[PDB]
């Protein structure tokens, strides 16, 4: 029969961009991983990634098939947000896009009865910024990449 499984991940990061520095973001995702108890440790797995916090879309499609011989699968969570500096007229309006990878690791040697995961590690994200002096937020058609100051796990309870 099909066992249900879910797991959550979260990564916090801080980025410095051309117009604004110290931008902190938390990104949280959930993975759901059914397991057919009749099909053994090398079965193909159908993973569904979903938003828990700040994910606008996944790249590529978040419905992923994990081959029977694969020990991992990776996805990129995409988060878009706008910031404004209203010290001038027109203001400086900036669109930001945070691209945050997550990887789900398996130990198929221990998967006779259900899934078995390996501990995750925070993965380095990238942030991208486009700014204009105008009354409208720019569209996300092109960006300049920011520098990543730090990244890591979200403290428990946060």
């Amino acid at each position: 029969y099909i066992k249900a499984n879910d797991i959550n991940f979260g990564t916090r990061s801080v980025h410095d961009c051309r117009e604004r520095t110290g931008i902190q973001r938390d990104v949280k995702v959930r993975a759901d991983i059914p397991f057919e108890t009749d099909d053994g440790p090398n079965q193909v797995l159908r993973v569904t990634w979903s938003n828990a916090l700040n994910v606008d879309r996944f790249d590529p499609l978040p419905i992923v098939t994990v081959p029977g011989n694969a020990a991992s699968t990776t996805i990129t969570a995409i988060h878009d947000f706008c910031l404004m500096n209203p010290t001038t007229s027109p203001p400086t309006r900036c669109l930001y896009q945070l691209r945050q990878p997550f990887t789900l690791g398996f130990d198929r040697t221990r998967m006779h009865n259900n899934i078995y995961l390996t501990p995750p590690n925070p993965q380095r994200p990238t942030m991208h910024e486009v700014c204009i002096r105008a009354d409208e937020c720019p569209a996300g058609r092109v960006f300049l990449e920011c520098s990543t100051r730090t990244y890591g796990a979200i403290p428990r309870g946060e």
